[PDB]
């Protein structure tokens, strides 16, 4: 009875990629870009914040939903196993962050950062076998923009 | 004593699904009617929210047990081990939302999303020898409403 | 030197339990429900919630501790490992809505939950080898009871 | 297309315990006897029936359904392997007599007879890993109920 | 609830035993007076009727419970694991008689006839470490004669 | 020939079982209060007394003995291995006490105490495969009672 | 029915602790107080006496209850298997002592004296993973102390 | 730049001990004492609340710092690896609890809960090769004590 | 509230050694007496009985306690492991004896018999590695004359 | 009873510290400052002494505290194995010297020089996982030197 709209032409959407795996989160947008413009999405009506690495993801996500001028708001960043447990905090406060703080704001926050083992599993899901996760980011906050932001 | 009814002659229940996997939610939506349905609940009480994924379930899961409509909300989806810890910090936040925010609004929230390593698990659990966990998740979807009477 | 009493005889007691694994749960609210009794505590002033599972468990638990009748509530329920993770964020959940998420009301709950890995290892918290965990958890609640700081 | 109904208001249920095994058997029946409870089926509209063991469970499960008196009966009884093909036998004519035998009459008779390997494969059926089987035999005794076509 | 005696002050058993492995039915048999006997049921009303084997049993005990001079007919015998599938087909019958044909005379009719793998399995069955089968199917068959009052 | 009779329309028996192991001792118990109750011994005729554990039921048995008002009392009880041979003490005086002790009275006392080595298997002599040994103490009780020579 | 209340209000408790292991008795008869004291008993009525070691603990356990000073006496000790077979016939004669020497007092002598095979076990029963066994055995002596009415 | 002083003469100290595990808790309390003393701290200046389990301590270390009484609040207990995984959703909340609801008052709590897998490492942190980790969490509360200056 | 004296400046000792193993037994007395003789016990004061070995010791030792003559009685003997199981009834009786005959007498009677495998583990503990069983029997006959002889 | 104070306020401490093996001994001064300094001894009103090798600590550690200059000397160093066997007669003769040569000043002089197998072990004992070896020697001489005492 309430299916999500896949076109959003009239949408306006704004992204927060991390600089931190750079070579992966470049294709990661450029594929979620990619998507948004050829979904109708206007060329501009689309922003992107580049932060220090996805540790600082949840901080300026917070501050694009709360600026209440996009229709959805897309993370994206890549984050891979080290030596360490550090990688688990990591990984654990993005979601934990984008998941909690896309409800204190009753925005559709996107939740597309890679977690990953392997860097030939980040490029296998950066626009290689599994796909562009950036891409499947976008056609993801266009329905949630549909069903979520003027939808109440 | 405070125990619940199982009968929901008059309820009005929500239910929110993920696509991904739908080969499973499908099947699995089937706990909705022929559960909701067979136990009473009027077969026009009953709304379907389609959300791109589990990650998303909490967001709409919300805009839809606060629009006091409903008298319980159902949770459905599935997630599957990939190579990544991805499906980790996806399954907690599906079900620290669920949970964590069902607190906040008083109004029954069931959790009936699929955590699992298979996609034969899946299937053990959407209508095979672990039977439906869609039905099952509805039978407490009416107990737990039909429970909220020292509330208010 | 602040520490807590034992015998209650005037106490208010409220108790919520999980009917899946009714097996254990059974005996394991028998546990506190005759803890209680030979404590001093009225068998006339004891009420029971029966609630789907352990899941929901935090949502009727708080509105017994916000029902402000009861000194103190006890949470019993019983989970065990299946072929899926789906076990780890149900322990998890309860033993964080009750678990100190229910700070909020400044009413004592006691967590009485067992989390095991065996049919044979939560028959031995159910009043076998290791005791009954129900009845422990009922000498818990009096104890707590009779700790009074109030904050104002 | 001639499907059946759910909640059973107004039923007449019959049930037919096994002794053997009392420590299965019992909460088995519990199963039963508050899956009808619940289901709106009257606590004080059901008799139960204690047969020595499932072999002579055919028979006063006839003069039950013979009696004329209620809607559906219910078999509940435990069967667990031995070191003899004894076991066998006895489950084969459980599952005989209870089990199409019992067409003469046309009064539903569900079957609800544990027949395991394991006295902790029984007691994962009897409330516990499997969920109670008893429960799931009265939810099918009420929705046999609900299916009228009659002979004549 | 529905009950039965074990008290069988004044009841008329009838016995029908197979000579085929002598040295258990007959203590075996021993289970008739030490147990009818001593449980109420005079010593004159009880008849014994032998018949060749097992495979005879089923015959002349429907020709003793047609008679109607009985209110049950316990029915003892042993048969042991040969070379050839012969223990298979005549255990089978046996029991597929003793049933089948219980049904047809509303009169109880107990299944008290061994059958085992080792002869030791049977002396295990006969008054030894398992107790005595013979005299377990007879407080069977008092409690099932005096239970059949919902009956007629 | 002195036998015993097995039938007690009008006898007066005493229990006394232990509270720890619950879970075995509970089930146990009710053997003994049914095969007493369906052997015609009165179910408003019987007393039932709680004690700590099994060491504490010679010193309570005793009590009741002495109390003379019952013609035989039953001990009803269940310990299970350790890690230390604290398990074998136990053990002992209970069989002790109860076990031949108590033959000060003459007053005749059923030893009914499981002594096991698995949690599994106290719950087959707790009305499982090998039957329940609280029935089979309460039959041997009757009996007992009913063998009257008088020292004087 | 004969059940025992928990709360020793007004109980006299005398204990008998050996000093041999102090290092495990000491924190053993940490069980006395915060354990009598907070079931009720006084502070005062509490009177505690020091022997040698397990084995002296039968004979001035017995000049303890036979000064009917006490409504109950606690025997607390700790005993580690050796090289030698010294150990077995320590431990048999204590308990040997405190139980059938509990019968000629008629006073509620409560076995609290550990028998392990290592330090690590005595410490797992003497406020570690097994709780303390000098609070349970207080526990025990109040309900015993509480239970002596049908006496006299 | 802001350094802690070390020296504690008028601090107000709150301490919160959980009584299970009491044999290393206890001289883990020994950390209150001996070393809130010798820093300054006015002998029994310090309260101390003893609370059941080491879960219990968020709630009643709250309703100590909650409203001012001391200048910060110590919280010591001791959690053992057991068989299932409860160890890990009680070390998790307490942890938990001590760390977020330290930030809402604003009051310094020190975390100073042991959490071990063995009886063998509690006793090498309650005062073994480790040193006393009470003692060390007594130092860091009158350190963040002596913080509490705000900055310029 | 109740500890035992350690000097023994006017005690009045009585010791029973046995002959058998004279090389360990002789070793073991002399430390006894150089116990009670450096304890203050008047080098008089003290009588030695000579008897065949450990099993006649129990014998002896009543006749010096009934004798009336001493504030307690010490019992030193050897018994080491031979090829049949004489050993274990010999141990056994001899502590059996001297435990049992220590309540008939109301009379502390210290059981010093050593219970070995090895002649090096009796040499271990006659004043070697494990110290004098002798002597650290002397020091436990002092106390408990102070405990038990005078006191009542 | 004679403890140690722990705050040196008005407390005049001299250090010691080998050069060889800067990179340890470095960080294991750290123990002076931020640990002198933060227990009340005034900043800079300590002097340390550099000498070329850990041999060399005892004869300067001497003509420091040889005349009153400071309350209390502590001696820094590490000291880590080689091939030869040198490592051991530098570190006993260091041990030998500070401690032989500290009762003859009477002056408290704190032994605080590392002996490591691993440079690994020397960084774990200065600052890491072990803590600092040297904040820990400054405790201790300012407990030392409080407990120039005397005795009354």
């Amino acid at each position: 009875v309430f299916e999500g709209h896949l076109v959003g032409t009239g949408l306006k959407v704004g992204v927060v990629v991390g600089r931190f795996n750079e070579f992966i989160t470049s294709k990661l947008l450029g594929g979620a870009l990619d998507g948004l413009k050829r979904h109708g999405v206007e060329e501009n009506d689309i922003d992107v914040a580049w932060v220090p690495g996805a540790f600082e993801i949840p901080l300026i996500a917070k501050k694009m939903a709360n600026s209440g001028k996009y229709d959805a708001v897309i993370t994206l960043g890549t984050v891979i196993r080290g030596a360490t447990t550090h990688y688990d905090y990591v990984c654990n406060e993005v979601a934990k962050g984008v998941a909690s703080l896309s409800l204190q704001t009753d925005i559709p926050v996107i939740f597309g950062v890679l977690t990953t083992e392997t860097i030939e599993q980040a490029i296998e899901r950066a626009g290689t076998k599994a796909g562009n996760k950036g891409y499947e980011s976008a056609v993801a906050a266009i329905e949630m923009a549909h069903l979520s932001k003027h939808w109440a």
